[PDB]
């Protein structure tokens, strides 16, 4: 009996992602209602909130200013979150040496989290786009700000993402429900906002870990577009040491950002299914896998070896790499609820 609901779970927990897979893929398939305007000019706000990143710093506000938008345009706001290790003390000097560059450094009392930084800046920024990029990210191109800003320029559009490249089921995910209406996942690369938008929400929650994709969903709910268009591209920041812990601390972020946006409102109806089945796969379908495994293992341990058969499978399929990054991304999935269930406390 215990095989049957193994194979149940694993038909289920497998079953969803590919069936919503085919369903991305038909909503691929349609043009964009929507198009990048290339001569759309409006000011643009970029804020960089830190704490403590000073080798990171410097290399990333030379990406900015090596960015091809109409320096007149724009300006950036850093804010340090009252940081130890003089990453303000770097700042400067790189202000020191980049004049022509609108800028302005906003110290903190100590560090109340980066949405709380985000709101103080916001009452900086003068631009009618605010763009978030986290310090550690740097764009590919001198290009990359004012292709996110074409796709600002519908009044339909209210927030536009990058698309992260060098598994990218992900990739296809992440534009195809932006064709549909939005994509509920944004990323701290490169998150571009109208500000009308921030302040009617107004600016970032301080209870939501996923600050971009809570914010963008939340324009999504509100009748406005949230996309991550194919030609905006950021290269993800990998952290190196840590790197499960970090992965968990954003999976963590997506599960309470989720939690939080299923329990509000209607949405629009071509989002609903975006929003119900990315909070399917983000808070029920991993649950669905290691109950399986553990129902195999007892059935394994007690009599049957069809069920110990299956599990040996298992193993050799975590040789092959689509299936390790798909059951290791599950296990960071059910590690991030449990961590959320008795962080709050
Ligand atoms: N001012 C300030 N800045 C902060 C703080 N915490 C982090 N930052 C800055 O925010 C960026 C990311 O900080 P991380 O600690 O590295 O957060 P993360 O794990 O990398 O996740 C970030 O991106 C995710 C989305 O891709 C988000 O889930 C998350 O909210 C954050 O933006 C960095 O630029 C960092 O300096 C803070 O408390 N205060
Ligand atoms: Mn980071």
């Amino acid at each position: 009996l215990l095989e049957a609901i193994a194979i149940a779970l694993t038909a289920a927990h497998f079953g969803a992602p590919l069936l919503y897979y085919w369903r991305a893929k038909r909503w691929l398939k349609k043009p964009w209602d929507v198009a990048p305007d290339p001569t759309y000019r409006p000011r643009v706000t970029v804020i960089v909130p830190t704490y403590n990143e000073a080798p990171l710093i410097e290399e990333k506000l030379d990406n900015i200013y090596e960015q091809d938008y109409p320096r007149d345009k724009l300006e950036v706001v850093v804010v340090d979150s009252a940081s130890t290790d003089g990453t303000p003390s770097a700042v400067r000097r790189w202000a020191e040496t980049h004049p022509d560059l609108a800028l302005t450094l906003v110290e903190e009392t100590e560090r109340r989290g980066k949405a709380h930084a985000l709101n103080t800046a916001l009452r900086h920024a003068t631009g009618e786009i605010v763009v978030i990029t986290d310090a550690d990210a740097l764009w590919p191109a001198r290009d990359t700000l004012a292709n996110a800003v074409k796709w600002l320029a519908d009044p339909t559009v209210g927030a536009v993402s990058c698309v992260k490249r060098p598994r990218d089921f992900y990739n296809v995910l992440r534009v195809a429900e932006s064709k549909a209406w939005a994509t509920p996942i944004f990323h701290g690369e490169l998150a571009a906002f109208k500000r009308e938008l921030l302040e009617r929400l107004g600016g970032f929650p301080t209870d939501v870990g996923a600050d971009d994709s809570h914010t963008a969903t939340k324009i999504a709910m509100m009748g406005y577009r949230a996309i991550t268009p194919p030609d905006v591209v950021c290269v993800e920041a990998v952290p190196k040491r840590g790197y499960h812990a970090w992965r968990i601390r954003r999976a963590q972020h997506l599960v309470q950002h989720f939690a939080k946006a299923i329990r509000d409102g209607k949405a629009p109806p071509p989002f609903k299914p975006i929003l119900h089945a990315e909070a399917y796969l983000h808070l029920a379908n991993p649950w669905a896998l290691p109950t399986a495994a553990a129902a195999l293992a007892a059935a394994a341990a007690a009599g049957s070896l069809p069920a110990a058969a299956l599990l040996a499978t298992g193993a050799a399929l975590a040789l092959y790499k689509p299936y390790r990054t798909w059951t290791t991304m599950q296990a960071y999935l059910i590690a991030a609820a449990v961590k959320n269930l008795w962080d709050k406390e």
